[PDB]
């Protein structure tokens, strides 16, 4: 069994709900995103065994939006590509299953990431119309809100499952504001110091002048402690979740491409790290921001490694009630402290202040933490994020010199 | 690495379009055939490492539909669920990415299928109104029509595919009628001999008089003939071949198969149904995406020490009978059979003409068919596969578990 | 001032909700009665001077319902037509304006009408999504319910202003459901003998055609017992039921008015003449009273009483309304009950026969028209209520 | 017969589209503007005997535009109110209803406008669905474009019929341009030396409160040569362009009318009186020739000539059709274009000021009271052209 590589890894820069993005259909901006990793490592995309594409928001689109980004970056007919969905795990998954592939021998060269345009989804009038419709009010579901925000069973939104974790651990306003602020702070910095040079790849808005678009443009430069303070609850009276401590709705794209040991060789791809084990897990769908507990879990015990090995973590901010109810989860099971943890994870800043674009994400963030494991020289780094329905995925990176 | 078994396999009837099976969600209907799975199995769902739903029309679902059909259908929340959209291959995909996690020690244990509600399928505003809208018409898109009937490079239904096959590579209007109306005498032959008895799990659709209990193909068509196939008008182009005749139809359905490691298999006493073999999956030109299931059958073979001619069974979904006889017209010059030994021993009880289409479910279905007309007849090898819109195709080669 | 002539009176049979003259838009509907009043009487339409046209429902039809009558049924681009809204009062308040333009000499010859088709009423996205709709669900209204239907001040059903009448005035489940179904047997009988031949215009629907022309909304296979089952239609613990409260329906009803010197010119007899007119207003939360005070204004500029009329048409929106309006009106103008009841809505009413909102207005004067005609009585007075609280009514004296 | 006296006369300055009074409903907007006659005047509101009220756009405004203006400008419930619908001529046909009520002695004080919101005009899902739609594609409809704009006979804008005056007449794009571009020219002038202070009635949309009082849209940065550069709006190789068009516009606008006893009874001083009204009918494909025969049938009730006017307001919804109706109106009256044109539109047109299509044809007639009382003139004329191919004319004659 092959092990497997990342020989490849960009992201777009994230954009804000409306902003710079939003004229891109997913299928488009997605295939920006692979065409710069096409061209930059030169490899002929007839050697690509298979593109997988992390998408929630397929409504609009035309057929499969997995194949649209193939298509339109280059990718010949003969290589196919579709689409994956498991909600905010969707651009991580991507990845599990060309690991996957790799590790079954079914596969040498795989593009898998993910695509999301929360700014383009429509709305939906319910098929029940095609049978008629004989009097009354006729209401539309908001496409992002429904199928990409809203639980299934429950039909809560995903704030309110953050407001569960948060009563259930005791995780006060405060403490969630306090870690929405920090978010934001560490994500200016990354951002104004050219941190994120690296990973970016431009993507160019079709207008009147093409627009070119390379910084993320979510952080929110004008908050404080106290504007933070102020803000009213969300998605529950009385609740401690608000704008300022959740995530955002954004647009944005991600992809690593993987790479077997005969593809590297066969084709001179160098690698960036290595996929030492992969995760999957489940909790319930009331408190899905656990959903990486059980996922660090399953990835930790395919190896000889401990959570104590990691020097960087990527772990998503859903929301800040969320991440520090995993954080004091990982700090029980794992015996190690949430000082620990918190002086190596989302370094670079996180979903609060970048942007949470939901199918992408899930590969964003480990586009993010393999650019820094490489700036730092560390050698071992988690990614995981939770997953709407009460799931999370996990990656663990090991660094290739 | 472990071979990779069938432990289980069941589908839905197909239903009619808004016929019997249209009230139901895409996740209550795959849940209802999961659970059957799960309460003839025995298996405790906690055991289940995965499952895997394929599924195209997910809009105004809610989040997830294959978690939906997870849960509902009694699996815990710890057993992670998820979904799939490569369109019409979407329900052997899953089982592809299944055998992999198997072959990979990722897994030991997964439910891999598809469901598909295309009756139940909305209509889209498109979010550009979202930054405003000044004036003038707004046009809602079906999501059926679009999302799963319409190439996105081209704009054009999967039916003008069908047509660019059959101007291609010769296939008559008379020669696609032929096709339609043998798969509905063979379809209504199988129906009415109860040959899909076993393999059908009963769905229960709440109605207001009391439930109804659905468990019969209800699309083959008991009133069509030649002369009336004949009479048919050309359904996507001017003076075309293709009508609705002869191509397949728009329906509901879901259809789930339990794969399991060798170690499942001793662990939990599961008896294999038959082995996969092998895997394929291939890319053609969007503009004959009928012609998908060919680099899918190669690859798939590439894999073994076998040959097309060590099939005894096959199963070619029927998109569209131009693009069913131009996949025969090419296997046959590639692997060296004859059209009358295709013929003979492909969709046996049937086809997609006559028993539907559901998008997302077919590729599953298509291969429980095959399972269980393989165990019926006591044959060794059967093929599956079928074509793809966008320009792909997906192929499982099986052996018999005798 | 001239006297005004009633020359002549044609109603569509009524459709019942997604019926038989659901495929029909208001201006086609309409232009077909029309021009069965233009077949008839066989005046040249080019001297008509105007046609003005009820309609409470008008989206989605494109520019002016009213003028789709006229042009529709060959009325030549000279003769104005236009279309208006007091809700269910149109189709009699359109009479009411050409009888104005009448007396002031301003026309002489008008076709005045309404036309409704409930069925055809689409849905509203609302014009707030031009400045953009960032998120979350998009409601759009029921076209019918909403611009026919609801009150703009309170924003209740008009069913709920019935129970409000029901409420204030104590008349009960029971007394609704009695009433009910005398309309339906009433309508039933006026039906099957063939009284209703004489008025009706019959309506083509393209399809082979279909011919429209008898009433198929009255309900054949109800009495007491099932009545007095049904359940409340508008709030909990109600009296207004689907059983007691009209229907949603399609229709069209016209007249033709005439100057005294248009009915010598063009030799037209008159079938009635129309002696006065009354437009009244009450609280728009019992809007079903509106007839007391259009009746009451309408006797006033006559030396008639209410004692003088031998028929008479109010509108049967609700039960509820209906005796609402009675129990004052026998107060008022110091009559019986049971007076009222032996000459009102002889042939039954909407509850049985429907109530197309811009057009019963009209129809239920056509009705009156044409029951004087048979009975040879003298007067004859139709009125009914209004969404948002007003009435109309007409006082009429049959011509020897 | 009484005479007819216009005794107040108030409009809204004219919104754009999606401008300052778009977040108004049509029937809050109306109301705004009665609410300030009723202050001005002083009277009690009921002694008012009705209220009509232009509107086009009646969907999704729940039940009836003119009862919302009436009753949310505090008139009584007693006093009925209701709304018209002729399209472009709907706020000046209200008025002529009045006229004809008044002398017919059917009332004796009427308020009488029109109101329109085209910016809050929403979306039409059709009625059809309400049987089901299987599957393809649904269409909303525009209601704006669709229920205002599209002619019913040939499914064209009323741009095209446009471009069918200028291509009939050979009106060309440059003597267009030059007449929009005058418009403006004129309508500036106005607004900036405070010639409309008088007859504006402010308005307050409440999102801190906007106080709304000057016309917002004459355009400031246009000239000869940028309109020369603009594209045709409606048809390829056409000469009607977006400036030499009229707006999309919002806007209400009243006037009350009074009897000669009601002028005596309530101490009301008239502003002019309505000597006559026209309401003519034209081919819809030309629709904007119709005040062609609206003048035409006004004048034939009087002694009074085109020659005795000394101030015109003819509405400018297109330059094509305002220059064509001049030409004819030339022709068949005897003046000279030098002499129409140095009379009429003296404050700007539509093509500056806006067009909010219910109310304009009442807005036109307030704009021509004014400054008729301004010059203290005599006679004036106003009229304008419809929607489906009619006019409507109204001659004033100045009480000083």
């Amino acid at each position: 069994m092959s092990k497997v590589y990342v020989v490849a890894a960009k992201r777009s820069a994230i954009g804000s709900f409306l902003g710079t993005l939003s004229p891109l259909k997913p299928g488009d901006l997605g295939a920006q995103i692979v065409k710069n990793i096409l061209e930059e490592t030169k490899v002929d995309p007839a050697n690509i065994d298979e593109v997988i594409v992390g998408n929630v928001l397929s409504a609009g689109q035309a057929q499969g939006v997995g194949r649209q980004v193939a298509i339109r970056a280059g990718i010949p007919y003969e290589v196919p590509a579709y689409s994956v969905n498991i909600i905010c795990g969707s651009g991580m998954k991507s990845v599990i299953t060309a690991f996957s592939n790799i590790k079954a021998g079914e596969a040498d060269l795989v593009i898998a990431g993910g695509t999301e345009s929360m700014s383009g989804a429509g709305f939906i009038l319910p098929g029940a119309i095609r049978g008629g419709h004989k009097m009354a009010d006729l209401t539309m579901k908001d496409h992002m809100i429904l199928d990409a925000l809203t639980d299934a069973y429950h039909n809560i939104h995903m704030g309110i499952t953050a407001e569960n974790i948060a009563e259930r651990y005791g995780i006060t306003r405060e403490e969630q504001d306090a870690f929405a602020l920090d978010s934001q702070l560490k994500a200016i910095a990354a951002v104004d110091s050219g941190r994120f040079k690296d990973e970016i790849a431009p993507v160019v808005i079709p207008n009147k002048g093409d627009i070119i678009f390379d910084t993320d443009e979510y952080p929110n430069r004008k908050t404080d402690a106290e504007k933070l303070a102020k803000l009213k609850p969300a998605f529950k009276k009385d609740g401690s979740v608000t704008a300022g401590n959740a995530s955002g709705l954004n647009d944005g794209a991600s992809f690593l491409m993987l790479a077997s040991e005969e593809a590297v060789k066969k084709y001179n791809l160098k690698p960036l790290v290595e996929i030492v084990a992969t995760g999957t897990g489940g909790v319930d769908p009331l408190v899905m921001g656990m959903g990486p507990v059980p996922a660090i879990r399953k990835a930790f015990n395919k190896t000889d490694l401990k959570l104590k090995d990691m020097e960087l973590i990527e772990l998503n901010e859903a929301f800040a009630a969320q991440s520090l109810g995993v954080i004091k989860e990982l700090c029980k099971e794992h015996g190690v402290t949430p000082e620990w943890i918190k002086e190596r994870t989302n370094v670079n800043g996180g979903a609060i202040a970048l942007g949470h674009p939901v199918g992408a994400s899930g590969n964003r963030i480990t586009v993010t933490l393999i650019y820094e494991m490489k700036k730092r020289g560390v050698e071992y780094g988690l990614a995981s994020l939770c997953i709407g329905g009460g799931m999370g995925t996990a990656l663990i990176l090991k660094n290739v010199k």
